[PDB]
């Protein structure tokens, strides 16, 4: 997913399901 997580959790990736992993959203894509 285009959002790191480092600092903040997932925004515009949160609304695709991304999740926060390893610092970085994730979901099945980066």
């Amino acid at each position: 997913c285009a959002e790191s997580c480092v600092y903040i959790p997932c925004t515009v990736t949160a609304l695709l399901g991304c999740s926060c992993s390893n610092r970085v959203c994730y979901n099945g894509i980066p």
